[PDB]
């Protein structure tokens, strides 16, 4: 079998209209070994790791493709759909915890995130042992302090289920990658091929030297005119800013350039389509004009509206943040170096490996615009210079009792020491042989005092325990529930004051000026679960908590989501993405406190979903229909969904004709 044929042949089929140049790589992704594939852009990285799937699939195997951002699950899984032309059949996973989803089981590529993944092996999936090959995208991100734990928890727990697993992981270029493929047992291949080249320069005092290499060309060339330069020609501009604020300012200025290139109207309206003011203001006619920005504040529709834009080019320039998905562009800037501390090389070199633009561009430019703080460092570090080295960071106590509940509970470890012998399999242990013996002492205490975990001379779960885990929350978190609901049963304001005192909930940050909280929180007080000093230390703590909690409210009291992004100072995702975990741990919370008995919190979830206030609830779970068209109807004879039907005439008149036509088309076809 000459390996190198299949590949080819079998890329083609599904692509034909890309990855490295030796054998080595196609060789191994065939060789059925684990492997770690250390590669720059993840270009090529992607598609040894699809034909790897390919022959997987054809071996009669099943592949389960992990990403860490639910964002990037989307676009992978779209990606394999390519294989589709073969008779591969993609599915995908992303966000309900508690559910097996037992009908992907008949897929052959399976892309989900790492939580997910990790929660469909607690939840036990039935098709989980079905999976024969695992392949950890982005695996360089075990040195990430949010991420990594789950990654060395996620692969150990599936290799320790089944020997005959192979995984394949997938990083960016870094100097240990080696040691993850020891940890991995798995025959590496490391690469800086890139399918389009990289050249990176530095910008200082109107002159920008490109590095090719060993040389350089010295120029003198002004910020504004790179952008134009390459904006002109039409290869992408993007350019990156250590802050929200900053990346609007840029941002605008842009669209003066970018205006007069192109005019945007239909896409300014695109904006629009779901929030106004303020923010979507700005970004709406800033995109009208070829520009944009790209933030976390936006919406999730607002930022795909303007990345498949950006993608077409009817949006020259985007102006986003470290926070940042794939954006092909000729040219990236790199406004600042520090992050308002400096940013990482890795950071820096994920930011200047966005230049290739395969297939449209040869070569690709990437610069970083530095002031005059010898410049060398800018160079001699960034330009020039080695990636941080990939540290696992799965040693702090959070992680190790989060995991451990886990652990404990699916069964892997029943005794102190079998639970001690699962971290060290671990990418930590590889990394630093040290025995967490100590705290895995003092968590699986914790966890028994907490009531989760058992001591019957065998460590076991508890029905609580079993749920935390299911739930995939921190056990802190459930046990703040368990024992404030098990003991008094709160209110509104009481309950989404208990989420905001959740280790697992975002809280807001408190302003100088936000001095209502502090009085709000007195007025409230023998409400809330409990009430510290005026001056005790975690009276901040504790503000944020209700601070964070008040905003909740109104967006349950249906105030308008402008109205309360202003009252709080965040913006549209914020709230979102505030909103959107608040609900998952008030479904948590509240299983939690069916459990005990307590019902305080009984149709809470459902209010913090849609924001709506309770007699709105009937008319919200209709095909969703939102706090503003519930409303309305409400405030008319239709409260519920028989009555939209029975005066459609009507209903068309509050909301409209056409969202009239579509609510009413779903209802029939089910009652």
């Amino acid at each position: 079998m000459k390996v190198e044929e299949l590949a080819e042949s079998i890329s083609s089929y599904a692509v034909g209209i890309l990855f490295p140049p030796q054998a080595e790589a196609v060789e191994k992704v065939f060789s059925g070994k684990n492997l770690l594939l250390a590669m720059p852009t993840a270009a090529g990285k992607t598609l040894l790791a699809e034909m790897a799937m390919v022959r997987e699939a054809i071996k009669g195997g099943k592949s389960l493709y992990v990403v860490p951002l639910r964002a990037l699950a989307g676009e992978k899984y779209e990606s394999f759909k390519k294989w589709e032309k073969i008779g591969l059949r993609i599915g995908i996973s992303t966000g309900d915890y508690e559910s097996r989803d037992e009908h992907l089981g008949d897929c052959d590529i399976i892309v989900t995130t790492s939580e997910k993944a990790d929660s469909l092996i607690r939840n036990r999936a039935s098709w989980i042992k079905a999976v024969s090959c695992l392949v950890v995208d982005e695996i360089h991100l075990l040195d990430s302090e949010k991420r990594g734990a789950t990654l060395e928890i996620l692969v150990t727990k599936m290799r320790r289920m089944n020997k005959a697993l192979r995984v394949i992981g997938l990083s960016a270029t870094a100097p240990n990658v080696t040691e993850i493929a020891e940890w991995l047992d798995a025959d590496y291949y490391v690469s800086d091929w890139r399918p389009v080249p990289l050249v990176e320069g530095v910008l200082c005092e109107g002159t920008l030297e490109l590095f090719d290499g060993a040389f350089s060309t010295s120029r003198r060339v002004k910020f504004e005119e790179l952008v134009e330069e390459c904006v002109a020609e039409n290869g992408g501009v993007l350019v990156f800013e250590s802050t929200r604020r900053g990346a609007e300012k840029t941002a605008v200025k842009l669209s003066a350039i970018t205006a007069k290139y192109v005019e945007n109207e239909g896409l300014e309206k695109a904006i629009l389509e779901e929030n106004e003011g303020e923010m979507s203001r700005k970004l709406a006619e800033c995109v009208r004009k070829g520009a944009a920005f790209h933030h976390a504040g936006l919406l999730n529709g607002q930022r795909r509206v303007v990345e498949d834009a950006f993608r077409r080019g009817n949006i020259k320039v985007v102006v986003a943040t470290p926070t940042l998905v794939n954006l092909p562009a000729r040219r990236v800037i790199v406004r600042s170096l520090y992050r308002f501390k400096r940013i990482k090389v890795s950071e820096y070199k994920q930011m200047a490996g966005r230049a290739g633009r395969p297939g449209m561009d040869e070569r690709g430019e990437a610069i970083i615009i530095v002031g005059k703080r010898d410049r060398e460092i800018a160079v001699k570090r960034y330009i020039f210079g080695e990636p941080e080295r990939i540290t696992s960071k799965l040693g702090v106590e959070t992680h190790l009792r989060f995991h451990s509940l886990s652990i404990i509970c699916d069964g892997y470890a029943k005794t102190l020491e079998e639970l001690e012998d699962f971290f060290a399999d671990t990418f930590f242990f590889k990394q630093n042989e040290i025995s967490l013996s100590y705290e895995l002492e003092r968590v699986v205490r914790q966890l028994e005092n907490w009531g989760m975990v058992v001591e019957a001379a065998h460590l076991a779960p508890t029905k609580l325990g079993s749920l935390v885990s299911r739930l995939y929350i921190d056990p802190l978190t459930g046990f703040i529930f368990h024992d404030v609901l098990s003991r008094m049963e709160l209110s509104d304001i009481g309950a989404l004051h208990l989420i905001c005192r959740t280790p697992d909930m975002e809280r807001l940050t408190v302003r100088k000026t936000d001095s209502w909280v502090e009085e709000e929180a007195f007025r409230l007080r023998k409400e809330l679960s409990y009430y510290p000093s005026d001056f005790s230390v975690e009276y901040d703590w504790f503000l944020s908590e209700v601070k964070t909690a008040l905003c909740l409210k109104d967006w349950i009291e249906e105030k308008d989501e402008d109205e309360i992004c202003a009252k709080y100072g965040i913006a549209p995702g914020d709230l979102r993405r505030i909103v959107e975990t608040a609900e998952w741990l008030s479904n948590a919370m509240n299983r939690i406190a069916e459990e005990v008995g307590n019902t305080s919190v009984s149709g809470l979830t459902e209010r913090i979903k849609h924001g709506v206030k309770e007699e709105l609830l009937e008319l919200v779970r209709i095909r969703h229909i939102g706090r503003v068209r519930a409303r309305k109807l409400y405030n008319a004879g239709i409260r519920n969904a028989e009555d939209i039907v029975r005066h459609r005439e009507k209903v068309a008149s509050l909301i409209g004709r056409g969202i009239a036509e579509r609510v009413v088309e779903g209802i029939s076809v089910k009652s």
